């Protein structure tokens, strides 16, 4: 191992944000602090001087951004309430408003977060699991936090993946979320502005490990067209990918890379097939230096490759 | 799931003690409390009424006993010091002396504990991992806690299994400990009263998952003879067993039962092959009610069988 790597919690929550190839990765240290590693042409930070706040040990870690102008990082307090660390350009980091709402969730809740796509306005949708095991949406539309739509029952401790995109022919945002049901299937719920939350539940995987990690991205929005990728940890102790491609729908799935038992997973993307992309980066633990966070890369130049072996502070 | 099963921490530390078929099982709830479930002709307890103390979330949990007259349960404080919850018949539960010594260990340390075999005196040996990744023994011999032997380097966050037995031709106790080295092998170290700690590490398994759980038991001590069993979680997401049997040594190993990715494991035993035994009981998580603790049984009557499907409070 390395002393650095030993600072990273084993099975830490992991989240990532980006503006194209300018990246940030969030994780929890063994003391419960949430730290930020950074990529601006090289890997940096992730040290005890790069702490953005504290959360209960073992907390979920979620993040979403508008480029690197606005970053929001979501975790659980010791009281199992949702909280938010906020970065705005020209201010820096501060404690966001979410914590003050004291939204209480199940102690084993995961979190997913999106800024709504295709507007300049800062609108947020956060997803977590209430004590009754339902998935609840929480909303910020610029005038205070309030509950949004309740999306129904899920497996207690389900992972939650989320993405927002805006079709170029629509005048409002779309949302897709994924989670696991009691029967262990992985499913999608979907929001479009005309149909609202669709009264359906699309199965994307028939049977996954209980409380498997779930992470999702989308790219290449067009006229009534989108590309999506959902990742989870399968029973083979590897991350699997599920693909949605416009014109084919949910048409393929398969193994991507090995991970430790119970690894968490984060995904970021940029670009699209139409612009010499997309680019994908996954973050996870695969046993490098025992507890370091590792990266997997997809790009048009070289396809599927392992990226940075061990993120800072390793 | 069930409301009770939802209180059990997913990947909780697990420990167990017994006097023959009178059983106690310790685990951590989602709030960090350490709870006791019991078997006295039937299963009970494990509720908010059966809390014995508090420990850092995700703490190791180890326990040892002299029958059910003296029980000691070891975990980490938020400060990463060793602490002890103690039960003595008549006294009940109390905060043991160990905490006062403020022994600082790695935040990712595991714990093993034994009462030394073959004496009525209360003599304890506790094993944990220091920040320099060495395995340290801590001793109680009736006059305060002291550091004992340091057993050298180990993989950071290694599991630690321990047992003590007394050969019927010896005049003092033996100790065996197992842990994982940086190369990912699982090794034994051994103490006997004529040799002290043997200089050599003995490999019991060539390659195991990093930071796999390790738990051990022994039974059937005779003249220069013993039987031992060591359990760990393999890369196939099952508990494997490693067998020492007198006259054959370390001669077999294999899978026992499936578990959740990253399950912890506890083992208790009683009786012997000579006297229509032994009895073995393993405790682990295998996904029953998502987060319940389950039991596996070995006995002469029926051999290998699943036992209680979901321990109390499930
Ligand atoms: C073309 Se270098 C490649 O992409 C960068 C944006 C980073 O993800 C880096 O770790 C990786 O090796
Ligand atoms: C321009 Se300051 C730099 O980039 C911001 C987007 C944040 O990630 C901050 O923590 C970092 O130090
Ligand atoms: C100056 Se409001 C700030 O930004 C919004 C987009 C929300 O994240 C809110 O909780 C936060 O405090
Ligand atoms: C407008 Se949200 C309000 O102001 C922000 C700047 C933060 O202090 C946040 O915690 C608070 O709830
Ligand atoms: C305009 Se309805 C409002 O915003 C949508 C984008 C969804 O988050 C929905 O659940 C919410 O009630
Ligand atoms: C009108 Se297809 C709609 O949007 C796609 C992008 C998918 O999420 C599909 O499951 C959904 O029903
Ligand atoms: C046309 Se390759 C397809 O799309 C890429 C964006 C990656 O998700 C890759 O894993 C997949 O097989
Ligand atoms: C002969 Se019942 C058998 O043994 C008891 C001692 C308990 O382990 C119980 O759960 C098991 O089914
Ligand atoms: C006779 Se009290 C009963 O048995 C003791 C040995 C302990 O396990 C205690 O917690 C339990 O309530
Ligand atoms: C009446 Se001392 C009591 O029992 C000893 C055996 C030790 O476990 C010690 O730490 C504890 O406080
Ligand atoms: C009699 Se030496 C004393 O007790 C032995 C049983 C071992 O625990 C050893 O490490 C310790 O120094
Ligand atoms: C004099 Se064999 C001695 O004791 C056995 C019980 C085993 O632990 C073995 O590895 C060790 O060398
Ligand atoms: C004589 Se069967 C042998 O010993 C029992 C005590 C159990 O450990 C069993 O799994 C093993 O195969």
């Amino acid at each position: 191992s390395t002393p650095g790597a030993q600072q990273v919690l084993f099975r830490t929550g992991i989240a990532a944000v980006n503006s194209t190839n300018h990246l940030r990765v969030y994780f929890q240290d063994v003391y419960g602090s949430i730290r930020e590693s950074l990529y601006e042409g090289s890997w940096a930070n992730g040290t005890e001087k790069n702490v953005i706040g504290n959360a209960k040990l073992g907390s979920p870690v979620a993040a979403t951004s508008k480029e690197l102008k606005h970053i929001r990082v979501y975790t659980l307090t010791e009281g199992n309430t949702l909280q938010e660390f906020a970065y705005d350009s020209g201010t820096g980091w501060y404690n966001g408003g979410l914590g003050g709402a004291k939204f209480q969730v199940a102690p084993y809740s995961x979190i997913a977060a999106v800024f709504l796509a295709g507007t300049d306005a800062l609108q947020l949708r956060i997803y977590a699991q209430k004590p009754d095991n339902t998935i609840q949406e929480y909303m910020w539309n610029g005038d205070g936090w309030k509950e949004g739509t309740n999306l129904g029952g899920a497996l207690p401790g389900t992972g939650i993946g989320a993405t927002s995109f805006r079709y170029t022919d629509y005048n409002g945002p779309s949302i897709r979320i994924w989670f696991q049901t009691d029967d262990l299937k992985l499913v999608q719920r979907a929001y479009d502005p005309h149909k609202g939350w669709y009264p359906d539940l699309v199965t994307i995987f028939d049977r996954a490990p209980p409380r498997t990690a779930i992470a999702a991205t989308s790219f290449g929005a067009g006229n009534s067209s989108i590309y999506m990728r959902i990742y989870f940890v399968n029973s083979d102790n590897t991350i699997w990918q599920v693909c949605w491609d416009h014109g084919k729908g949910y048409h393929d799935k398969g193994t991507i890379t090995p991970v430790i038992q119970g690894s968490e997973v984060a995904i970021i993307s940029w670009g699209s097939f139409a612009n010499n992309g997309p680019d994908l980066r996954l973050y996870f633990q695969n046993g490098t230096y025992i507890s370091a966070v590792s990266e997997w890369v997809w790009n048009r130049a070289h396809g599927s490759q392992l990226g940075r072996s061990a993120l800072p502070p390793a």
